């Protein structure tokens, strides 16, 4: 039959064709010898520091490529203006090696990139992105008052909605506009003397960034560190967030009493600020985006891996579960517990959430659509299926062709 | 050309070098990602009419004796040298040629190591190989398969064991056990299109039925086998009952858990698998162990295409199922677990819980890439269908790619 990958669904027996990923102009880290899809970071979407301008002949053919996803977006592909925009972005490279995007096309690039995102679960709400052009900054100052805009729009007072600040494209041999935190809010790391860490082991080496920077350092166990900000060209400035702007939830059990007691909490707002936004070729190293919470992520995640909080031990001792014994599954009594407590006191605090069952089922929908609006949906399994209950989501028994379409959001290496 | 590989729970990386011994291509390519795939588009089996290419059988032949001889210490000895030879030989003149006992057991327990979907790997070495090479019959693979049943199951004491019966020959049909496992409970559609039974044996429960078998009526009717010889009809062999160990499933404190009335055979065995050695096929070489509780617990029984029991359980629990974030479905899947756990630990047959599988498994990969300098390993399937992250190998980096010898997928006979 068709030659492109057959995707198959377990669970309903029904078959699909995915004929979108003909589209992908970009290798990933397979080949017909091994599948490297469950790496993390597989040295292949790495947009490396290319300093000396990119081969003008590349660009061209990358900004030829998106300029045509943009007309053919508002129905327009073959048209007078496709061509003289066409034509436009040309001669923009010939003469600066560089060009720039038209305000729409911003927006339009900013949605398709998160449409594209392979590990993102939560693609059904794609096309309600609220895009910040922020292309006019010009300082780590300017920067810092577009993030608390942001962080402010984006928190609603509980509400959240979605979007993302677009800070200048990177420049022919100039300095990257970069956060050099991997998310605008994040608690602190202290490595202890007997080695241990307070806080979340995971941000210990931008915690001591900013103590290098001059930040002066507390020693709770969810401190909400300050933002390195850093200008083309600049070393990075120090930045303390508006308490009040930072929304937290204190986590409380709905039967466990206790469980309160435990002074766990967590922010509302998840905003990846580290990730390369690219666009027709043209580079945002800085772009900040954010959506609002799947509570595993918070849940299992974050307060239940063994290199996080690892609070697992200490819930299932409240609990006065067996935890000598894997076969009492203590862990998995403890982790639904947590994660209970957490959509709990989200809506209590009556903070946007979504729970894994609730998220995954919208991400089948999303499939749906994408099926028939493009012939597939790019999608990295081992992401897209929760932590916890696995087959108990219906994406566990949903088979998924992976690839990389452009616009991305890429990772990309720390300014340091 | 060595990937690195990564553990983000320790920190720890190591270098695959083992895939460059894979000759065997995947699904993947550079474009696109076919990971999450469970069968292969291509890499399936192809009949066997027409002797395969002499070069070709020959060179994997040649590989597979050479790994045989690493094996025991004795590369380049006058044996080994004389092996080669004995296969190019038999080659030369028939197309084909045969293995000797010992480099079958040898075979199938490589076979068992490269499996990349296996968690309980690290038990590999510990594989009791029943030689039925020496089966013409459907009547005799059927006493073959009884001693296979009886010896595995040992009274609740389970031991892995594999029963291997003739390879493939050209232009010749295939001895074949229909059925996907040597237990299976009979999936019996009713006439509204819903089925009693196990939905997934839906079709092997058809086609006994239509082969002279009398169906039952139950949820756990335990399938008859379907054997078969060369170019002949399936014939149908009840399994005798004091054969099929069962396991009733009660919960630890739930009191009702029993009336449920669910139950589970001790016995995995895999039936529908080929195994592949030296090039050599063997379409019916039915394999066993033990049960890690989530096959049942979490997979047979809450699939909603298979049992699919969670609610059930979860309006007994008194749970509210009127909301997703009430966690009903989690809170119900735990239990249903430690059910299994603990029927199976009452009934003192063998299983073991995916915390303590998982972490064997751990250190199977450490001890392989010792050994090898890697471990083919298929992510998805290696971590638990529930509690992912809440084991060693969800932080674990994997490589997947396909060694030989390995076991494989195979078409249906019918
Ligand atoms: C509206 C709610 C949203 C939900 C609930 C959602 C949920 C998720 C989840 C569960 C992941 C994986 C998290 C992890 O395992 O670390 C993810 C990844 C991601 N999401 Fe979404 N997402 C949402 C909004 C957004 C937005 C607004 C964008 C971009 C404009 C976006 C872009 C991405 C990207 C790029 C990744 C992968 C990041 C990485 O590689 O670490 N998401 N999302
Ligand atoms: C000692 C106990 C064993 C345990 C606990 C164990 C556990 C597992 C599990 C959980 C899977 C995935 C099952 C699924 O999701 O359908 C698996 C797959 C597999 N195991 Fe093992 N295993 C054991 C013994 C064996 C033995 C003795 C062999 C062969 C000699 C073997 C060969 C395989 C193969 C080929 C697969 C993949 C089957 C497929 O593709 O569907 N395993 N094992
Ligand atoms: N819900 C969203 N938008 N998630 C984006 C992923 C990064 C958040 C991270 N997993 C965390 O738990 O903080
Ligand atoms: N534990 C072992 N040996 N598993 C092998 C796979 C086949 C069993 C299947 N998953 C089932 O649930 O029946
Ligand atoms: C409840 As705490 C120990
Ligand atoms: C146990 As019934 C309700
Ligand atoms: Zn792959």
């Amino acid at each position: 039959g068709p030659k492109f990958p057959r995707v198959k669904n377990w669970e309903l027996g029904s078959i699909t064709y995915d004929t979108l990923c003909a589209q992908s102009q970009q290798d990933g880290p397979c080949t017909p010898r091994r599948c490297l899809g469950s790496l993390v970071l597989p040295r292949k979407l790495q947009t490396r520091p290319s300093p000396g301008p990119p081969p003008a002949e590349q660009l061209l053919s990358q900004a030829r490529d998106f300029i045509n996803q943009y007309y053919s977006s508002i129905k327009r592909s073959g048209s007078q203006a496709h061509e003289e925009r066409l034509q436009e972005v040309e001669a923009e490279v010939a003469s600066t090696g560089t060009y720039h995007l038209r305000e729409s096309e911003l927006v339009f690039g900013a949605k398709q990139a998160w449409r594209n995102a392979p590990r993102c679960v939560g693609r059904i709400q794609w096309g309600k992105l609220q895009v910040f052009d922020a292309r006019d900054c010009s300082s780590a100052q300017e920067m810092f008052t577009y993030i608390c805009n942001h962080i402010k729009y984006a928190t609603n007072r509980g509400n959240l909605r979605s979007a993302i600040t677009v800070f200048p494209q990177r420049a022919p041999g100039r300095g990257d506009f970069r956060i050099w935190n991997s998310q605008l809010v994040r608690y602190a790391g202290y490595r202890q003397q007997d080695g241990s860490v307070r806080g979340d082991p995971a941000n210990v080496e931008i915690t001591e960034l900013c103590i290098q920077h001059g930040w002066t350092p507390g020693n709770g166990r969810f401190d909400v560190l300050p933002l390195l900000l850093q200008a083309p060209d600049e070393a990075p400035e120090l930045f303390v967030l508006p308490p009040e702007l930072v929304l937290e939830v204190p986590l409380e059990h709905p039967t466990l009493e206790w469980f309160a007691a435990l002074g766990l909490r967590w922010y509302a707002l998840p905003a990846v600020s580290n990730m390369l936004l690219e666009i027709g070729g043209l580079e945002f190293s800085a772009a900040p985006f954010s959506g609002w919470y799947m509570s595993t992520e918070i849940g299992t995640r974050n307060l239940c891996d063994p290199h996080r909080y690892n609070i697992l031990e200490d819930v299932a001792v409240c609990m006065d579960l067996d935890t000598r014994t894997t076969s009492s599954l203590w862990k998995d009594k403890a982790a639904v517990e947590i994660n209970l407590a957490v959509l709990h006191s989200f809506q209590l605090a009556k903070v946007t959430i979504v729970d894994h069952h609730a998220a995954t089922v919208s991400f089948m929908k999303h499939l749906d659509n994408e099926q028939k609006a493009r012939g597939g949906c790019p999608a990295d399994w081992a992401w897209i299926v929760p932590p916890i209950s696995g087959s108990l989501t219906p994406v566990f028994h949903q088979e998924m062709v992976n690839y990389i379409l452009s616009p991305a959001f890429r990772y990309q290496p720390d300014p340091w």
